Parts: structure tokens; C-alpha cells; sequence
């Protein structure tokens, strides 16, 4: 068997709301020591990679590595319920027909069991995180979100530029221009709101607004987002889970 018991179905919900809109299928790969899943954009521009470690469950037992390939549309129909507080248990059996999702009452008098028919997806995980990034930058996830949302009103393209202590996001559309400029600093009143920056070489990449919007769906998984930028590789945006992470590797445009 396999028994992933999340304390809060909520968490698993939110994690799927990352992938939810970006992509369309997903191979979960449950190992003896947690789950990994990886979805890729249609146009192959965005990669969503997820790890949940054993610590994130209240119980977790996985005897043999199963791959569960799911339809995201389907899975979010089963999710996203009024019961975001029931103990969701993912349940599956060796050589898996379908994955079972099991939601239980506090008082154990409402047990909504679901059986999601599975999808044979050929497993081809990509390892694309780099050793060294040109610049790495972290800031509250919501700030990133208002930024992305606020600049994406202009064009379909958003330009991040990093220089000595200046993070600068720029958009240019037919309406007119827009630039949001953040500076690194530290704050006591909330530590989880300051802005760290490491600039190993300045950066100037352009990303598509569409995708950046998708990528900020994850601001609800973590108070903070880690952004690693490179000219030689796809940018990595990371939100940290209590025992794992949601990663978006976004590929810059060339000249669109």
C-alpha cells in the first residue's frame, strides 16, 4: 500500500493550486521518503517541480515507489472543497488502478472517499536547477505578487534587471511604461518581510507575463519566494513548504 495522511487537506489543495492552471498533467512519484511530482508547460517554457517530505504529513507510509499520473483538472475537482480541514489521506495499492483520496471528519462521521482513475504518463524528470546562479533574491511572496500583477497590466513580457543593490522589474506595452524598483534591506518588526539579494553578476532577462502570473499562484504556500536568475539557464522561483518546496523553472524569452 501507500498512505499519505496530510493533517490538513488544505495544504495539499494549495499545492495543487500551484500546478493547477500552469499545466495539465502530473506524475506524482511517491518514494519511501516522500512525494515528488513534476509537470511541464505545453510550450515547454515552465516546469513545476514539487517535493513533499515525510515531515509534512502526520503519517506517511509508502512501501514501494509508485508513480501516480493524474489529470490536474480532475484532481482539483475532487479537491477545492468546503472540507479543507479533514484529514486527507492519499491511498493507493501496488500496481495502481486509481489513486484513492480519503477525507475524514474530526468526529469520524463524514468520510468522503474518492477514487481518481489514473493516467499512464511516461516518466521523464528533468534536473535543471543550476549550481551557481547569476543572482539570487528573496522577498515576501505577496510583494512579488502585487509586482507581477501590477506590471503585467502593460505587456505580456516582464523584464527583471539586477544590478548593484537594485532589483528592477520593467514592463513596456502600448499604453505606456512601468517600472517597479525594490532595494535590499533588513526589517525587525517582521523578519519575514525583508529583502535579501545576492548579485554575483548583473542580470537582465525577459519573461512572459502569462507564466509569471501562474508562478505567483504559489504565494499561498509560503510567506516568502526565492528567485534565482541566470542567463545561461531557466530562472528558478521557489516557495518553501514546511518540509519541501514548490519550484517554478521559467525560461526567459530570447527576443520573444
Amino acid at each position: 500500500m501507500l498512505e499519505a495522511k496530510f493533517e490538513e487537506a488544505s495544504l495539499f489543495k494549495r499545492i495543487i493550486d500551484g500546478f493547477k492552471d500552469c499545466v495539465q498533467l502530473v506524475n506524482f512519484q511517491c518514494k519511501e521518503d516522500g512525494i515528488i511530482a513534476q509537470a511541464v508547460d505545453d510550450s515547454r517554457v515552465l516546469l513545476v517541480s514539487l517535493e513533499i517530505g515525510v515531515e509534512a504529513f502526520q503519517e506517511y507510509r509508502c512501501d514501494h515507489p509508485v508513480t501516480l499520473g493524474m489529470d490536474l483538472t480532475s484532481l482539483s475537482k475532487i479537491l477545492r472543497r468546503g472540507n479543507n480541514t479533514d484529514t486527507l489521506t492519499l491511498i493507493a495499492d501496488n500496481t495502481p488502478d486509481s489513486i484513492i483520496l480519503l477525507f475524514e471528519d474530526t468526529k469520524k462521521d463524514r468520510i468522503a472517499e474518492y477514487s481518481l482513475k489514473l493516467m499512464d504518463i511516461d516518466a521523464d524528470f528533468l534536473k535543471i536547477e543550476e549550481l551557481q546562479y547569476d543572482s539570487t533574491l528573496s522577498l515576501p511572496s505577496s510583494e512579488f505578487s502585487k509586482i507581477v500583477r501590477d506590471l503585467s497590466q502593460l505587456s505580456d513580457s516582464i523584464n527583471i534587471m539586477i544590478t548593484k543593490e537594485t532589483i528592477k522589474f520593467v514592463a513596456d506595452g502600448d499604453i505606456g511604461s512601468g517600472s517597479v524598483i525594490i532595494k535590499p534591506f533588513v526589517d525587525m518588526e517582521h523578519p519575514e518581510t525583508s529583502i535579501k539579494l545576492e548579485m554575483d553578476q548583473p542580470v537582465d532577462l525577459t519573461f512572459g507575463a502569462k507564466y509569471l502570473l501562474d508562478i505567483i499562484k504559489g504565494s499561498s504556500l509560503s510567506d516568502r519566494v526565492g528567485i534565482r536568475l541566470s542567463s545561461e539557464a531557466p530562472a528558478l522561483f521557489q516557495f518553501d513548504l514546511k518540509s519541501g518546496f514548490l519550484q517554478f523553472f521559467l525560461a526567459p524569452k530570447f527576443n520573444d
